């Protein structure tokens, strides 16, 4: 079992290059408009309470430089919206693959192109955490990359990035630019508040090492919801709902074990650790597989 | 730190359906010439002791189909090369990268494409181990799926992927047929050797540690390479070689902690979200995304 990304062909031909000023970073060009973090337009002395709207009002086209490759586009209009830049330019994009823009929950996935002066150099699986932030792997000017789904050839865009937090993690927008969490594109003294592991996604993922070759984590017993959530809740473990419970059912179903027995073992790993074992390959409680996506991998 | 694969949009664009008779799995097309797994032309019947060159003799042109996408590729000749299939066809594939055939080394990483009738499924980073098996996420019918590496445009096809052996790991070829590992395209019971840990990549990841935050492990010590290697040989570690330690070079400069001295650490031994040593980060994939 591996993390494992989506093939990142169809997100590669639409990564550009956005200059303005002496600031680069990247752009998402879908048919005649390129998406970018607005922030592109802040200044070195903007960086703290920039005025988007007035910094805008005063830019024109030709302050806008666009690169896909060599080939530089014309931008022929922008305009704003919540904290995402649209470039709009005299070509359509004909490597635009079939797409919508999606808002995601906490717990979900995606796959992340990291890019950088326009050009794609790497791609990994990533997932929304409770607080609202994404634990990436960016590098400066990565500001513009984006995450992805992709579902029967049509591509699901859910995230852009913004900006680095102090503890290393990240947070950015969804592709109508409204950020994920409470966040400000602005130099601020904004941190991530506490995080919880992803429970639902744990249980997910130990059906996943049942699927596969492993027991040895089951026992005897089981677990009312609400107990289980006493416990787990006092090692930072997200609450369980029934929502949740539902969500695992085909798992079950697919297994024999029951989500609340499932539920009882975890209890106990959580009490006793692993005893120099290994699950699906990891001495840690996995929390970034979905149960969609234990279902896609086997 | 992540571990990242390299964009795979050079390599979907070659991946096509091979379909012999009941069987079907990947192939890669390149220029005019679909390249597969030989094991294709296995029945059923016959998997437990093939005859290949027999088997490729009672063969045709018209005995096999290809598809990319949903276009059919005629086939206008068929070849082998050990243990892959090479099948000419009539139309040049006009998304043929830059590429090469080369032959990695355990301990070096590569990117797998994953895919199912021809169809690219997912993309994630590996490692040619020491007993020359892959750690990989490979379903019935992954066979033809291909590893690679990129360099400024030139796509470096390194593995094919052909079978699955008992413990749940993975055996392939180059793309000039060449199996890795002592491993046979058979339904035999071969099983993968006793894999070592590989120890200049362990290094390597010690030091993407020190490079973000986590400098716990440190120490003020130093060994010498026969007593770490006295140590290795103990836990199964591959032991270091003064090759290993010219490569870790440029990582020991930028952090200030000779090989040995981390040796003295690695000795000792969360580090990067892992409660195990990782071993599938090279020291080159460790200064790229840093
Ligand atoms: C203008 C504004 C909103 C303050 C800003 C400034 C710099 C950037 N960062 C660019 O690298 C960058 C910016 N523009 C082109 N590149 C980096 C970044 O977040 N430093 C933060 C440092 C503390 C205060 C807030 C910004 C970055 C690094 C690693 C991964 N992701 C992003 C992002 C936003
Ligand atoms: C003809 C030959 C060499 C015996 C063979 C037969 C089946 C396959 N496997 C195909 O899925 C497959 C084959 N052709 C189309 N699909 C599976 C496989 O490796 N091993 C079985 C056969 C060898 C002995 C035991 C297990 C497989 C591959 C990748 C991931 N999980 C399972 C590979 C090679």
């Amino acid at each position: 079992f591996r993390k494992m990304a989506f093939p990142s062909g169809k997100v590669e031909g639409c990564m550009v290059q956005v200059t303005c000023g002496t600031t680069t970073l990247n752009g998402l060009w879908l048919d005649d408009v390129v998406y970018c973090p607005r922030h592109v337009i802040c200044t070195s002395e903007d960086m703290l309470n920039p005025n988007y709207e007035d910094l805008l009002i005063r830019k024109s086209n030709h302050n806008f430089l666009v690169q896909a490759g060599n080939v530089q586009l014309r931008v022929i209009g922008h305009s704003m919206q919540n904290c995402v830049l649209k470039l709009k330019v005299d070509t359509a994009n004909p490597k635009t693959p079939k797409y919508k823009f999606v808002r995601i929950q906490p717990g979900q996935t995606f796959s992340v192109l990291a890019c950088y002066n326009g050009s794609p150099s790497g791609v990994y699986q990533c997932a929304m955490r409770h607080n609202f932030t994404i634990k990436g792997s960016f590098l400066n000017g990565s500001c513009g990359s984006v995450g992805f789904n992709i579902d029967y050839d049509c591509v699901s865009f859910c995230y852009m990035h913004h900006m680095e937090l102090p503890t290393g993690v990240h947070a950015g927008t969804d592709l109508e630019g409204n950020f994920y969490g409470p966040f400000v594109d602005r130099q601020t003294a904004q941190a991530a508040g506490t995080d919880t592991t992803i429970t639902v996604n744990v249980l997910a993922w130990l059906y996943a090492a049942v699927i596969n070759g492993d027991r040895w984590f089951l026992n005897r017993f089981t677990t009312t919801l609400n107990d289980f959530n006493l416990v787990a809740m006092k090692y930072n473990y997200e609450p369980l709902t029934q929502d949740h419970v539902d969500i695992l059912g085909p798992l079950s179903a697919q297994t024999g074990i029951a989500v609340l027995d499932m539920c009882a073992s975890l209890k106990e790993l959580l009490q006793n650790g692993m005893n120099g074992r290994t699950i699906l390959g990891s001495a840690l409680l996995e929390d970034e597989f979905t149960p969609f996506d234990v279902v896609r991998q086997c």
